[PDB]
Order: structure tokens, then C-alpha cells, then sequence
């Protein structure tokens, strides 16, 4: 409840130059005051992917599957999707290069009823996690909103998720991806791959920006079925913010 | 303490290459392993200047002075001794550009009988907060060593500290100065001034680095008796770190 969002679709702009379908949500300093370039899309539930290793993440701390934000989770040598991911990595080296098999691992040890019970304590999309409990964010039935997931970045940001604040903190900490005296950023990609025909994949950007004493929440998603489109999923939404006189 | 340092004269290299006198102190993994330019330096007890807003912070959060991470620090519109300042601040923010009145205002709250029992409970360098509660970090009174730095930063790092582990997350939340993938970097400058007729004021600069699954505790200070020098206090400790992989 409480979202109140406004379409604006002069933010179309950057999404038609590029023969995007997409939607961007920016809200300036709570869910009480959004903007979207589409509202009907705005709500439309779609996979997660490796935006899932933030709820993931705390969800770990949660249940001590993660003993604590000093955990090192250690490659055994044996081959994996992404070179990135073939290296010891610590708990925000693992979220920041999206190192898939290390949130399964975490999710096989948290358990599906577990998952399950944090995932309606979060309210996080459909909280369907049905088809295996190491590959549901990345391929099965679980879908979140554009909308959702900032009304959930909201409460993370609020220390207001049904979570320890210090594994919310640790979390945090693991997603800032610029620092600056006056300027930082929070934020997490996600790129379900390119689909199948006439079925899109799905990338995303979420996270939130503190500028002074302002904050504001974002989320991005967009269709896609070519790699080579990937880069779009940032480039958009900084354009729009720089905009709005954000980005700086 | 549990400290284990050697001496490496050759760091004294980036030093005497400027005509500088000063520390550099650097651990890897944890205070079992360090290394510096100068063991008697190291040890030496000198003005903490603004590194003092980290353990503030914290007691500021502690006490309830500060309400928690997102209390905003607002200007009253009477200038300051810095333009940067004249603005509303974050907790991280104030830290972040060093806004001093902020600090002192939150320093009075605190009170001297609690900066006294948490100065102890923190190990923080001579503890020596007389000279008027707002004033003691800043002009003589409070000294802390280089070794004293890294081991108190060490203690924030594995939220050993004797505080909430909340509050340490907050401080430690607001001293991240870089952000990279898998190159984390928290750190705070200090600056007492220019000084005197060879009694010059002290530059700092201390922290730490987490760089893939390594982390390397630092602390630097040096002798200033010139602004125009306050660039080493980065500079130097950047070269040694550099010259060690980091």
C-alpha cells in the first residue's frame, strides 16, 4: 500500500531511441512519491535473477547458513559459468559479481521452508519458489515488480525488512557500488538470459541513491533477447536520473 | 594487546624522498602481522584530529545522542568555518567532508563522564579528554598512536568493539571511500593545522582495505608545518600499499 506512482511518459524517450520495452520506477524519498515511464509495466511481475542475492543475502545471515559478513566462500577448483566466479570470494565479492553458484549453495542450505517463510515475511513478488530450490530466481515461477522491489528496497534501506537491522546493515554494505562524501549508490544487476522465441529474458537494475539528505529508490527492468543490449539497463536509467538532477 | 611488527627501513624511502617526517603502519589479515617504517614513531602518541569522529560516532550512536543513520545533522544558517559545511548533513556525510561543529555539538550531548567511560572501554589512545568537552580531539589533551589507530580499527573491522554491532556497521557504512567490485576501501583523513615554530601540526590517514579476500589495516600520520605538504598524508601510504600489491 501506501505507493503512490505518476506516469511520465516523456521518460520514453530513452527507451524508444534504443528500441527498448522496458519501465524505470524513481521515487524521491519514499514509496509516497513515485514516477514510471509505465505504470501497467510497473506492476508486471518478472524473474528476478541476480537481484534475488539481495534478499538471498539476508536471508543466509537470517538462518546462519552465513555465519557472519566475514565469511569466505571458498571456490574448489572445479569448473564454473563465469571465470569472475573461480576465486575465493567474500560475502559482497559474491553479490557483486553476481556469483551464482555460491547464492545456490547458500539456497540448498537455507531449505525450502525456510525460503519460503522469509520470502512472505519480505512480501517479496509472487513468493512462488517452486522447480528447485538452487534455480527457482533463475528460471521457475518466482516474479517480482518493478514497484515491489523498491517498496522492498524501501524497507531494506529502512531497516524495516522482518530481519536482524545488523543483517540488513551487512547487506547494505555489500551493495554499494559508488562512494563519494556526498554522493552514494546501492545498487544490484540482474539478467535472466535471452528468453526463447517470442519470450523475452528479463535484465534489471535496482537500488537507491543518497544524494545530501535526499533518497532515492529505483528500479529498471527491460526485455531482452540479445546480450549485446545488456549495457542499456544502466545506461537508461542513468540517463533518466542525470535528468532529474541525480546523477552527481 | 597482540600486536606483531617488524621494522622495514626501506619504506623510510617515500618519506625522506619529501622531506617528510612521519609513521606508516600496516597489517595484513590482522594486528598479528604487521609492518612499519619506524617502530618508535609507530608507538608515538599524537593529536587524533578528525580520525576522532569515528569512535565519537560511535558513541554518539551508543548514548542515543545520535538517533541512529538517518538523523539528519541540520544547518543553522550561521556560518561556518567552511563553506562545505554550510549545508544539512547525514551521520556520513558530516564524517565524510570532517564537519567539525557537528561533532562538537554531538560531543557536548555526550557529556564527559560517558566520552570517558567509552574512551576506556575503547583502549582509545591516553584518553585524555580535559580541556572542555568539545575541544579535547582537537589541541593537545587526547593522543593516540599509529599501532593504537590500526588496533582500534581492527576491533571496528570484526565489530569487536564494546558497542552494538549496529552501530559499528553505521560508523563503518559511513567511511567507505571506494567501491568496486571486489576493492572495498574505509578510511578517514585528519589535520590538526600548520602548527608552530618546529612544534607543526600532525596529518593522518588511517583505515583499511579489502581487496579479493584479503584485508590490510593502515594507519599514516605525519609532521605538517605546511598545507601545501597535506597531499602525502594520501600519497606516501598509497606508494607503500602500491609497492606491496594492494
Amino acid at each position: 500500500g501506501m505507493h503512490s506512482i505518476t506516469e511520465n511518459t516523456s521518460w520514453n524517450k530513452e527507451f524508444s531511441a534504443e528500441a527498448v520495452n522496458g519501465v524505470f520506477v524513481l521515487c524521491k524519498s519514499s514509496s509516497k512519491s513515485c514516477a514510471t515511464n509505465d505504470l501497467a509495466r510497473a506492476s508486471k511481475e518478472y524473474l528476478p535473477a541476480s537481484t534475488f542475492k539481495i534478499p538471498n543475502a539476508i536471508i543466509g545471515l537470517e538462518t546462519g547458513v552465513i555465519k557472519n559478513e566475514h565469511q569466505v566462500f571458498k571456490w574448489d577448483g572445479k569448473p564454473r559459468a563465469m571465470k569472475q566466479w573461480e576465486r575465493d570470494l567474500t560475502l559482497r565479492g559474491a553479490i557483486q559479481v553476481s556469483a551464482v553458484p555460491v547464492f545456490q549453495q547458500i539456497a540448498r542450505e537455507v531449505g525450502e521452508v525456510r525460503m519460503q517463510k522469509y520470502l512472505k515475511k519480505f512480501s517479496y513478488g509472487n513468493q512462488n519458489i517452486s522447480g528447485g530450490i538452487d534455480k527457482f530466481w533463475l528460471e521457475d515461477q518466482l516474479r517480482i515488480s518493478a514497484v515491489n522491489q523498491v517498496e522492498f528496497l524501501e524497507s531494506l534501506y529502512l531497516n524495516k525488512l522482518s530481519a536482524s537491522k545488523e543483517n540488513q546493515l551487512i547487506v547494505k554494505e555489500a551493495l554499494v557500488t559508488e562512494a563519494a562524501p556526498e554522493y552514494l549508490v546501492h545498487s544490484k544487476t540482474g539478467f535472466s538470459g535471452v528468453g526463447t522465441e517470442s519470450n523475452p529474458g528479463v535484465a534489471w537494475w535496482v537500488g537507491w541513491v543518497e544524494k545530501e539528505t535526499e533518497v532515492y529508490f529505483f528500479a529498471f527492468n527491460m526485455d531482452i533477447d540479445n546480450e549485446s543490449k545488456l549495457p542499456l539497463r544502466k545506461s537508461i536509467p542513468t540517463k533518466i536520473m542525470e535528468s532529474e538532477g541525480i546523477i552527481g
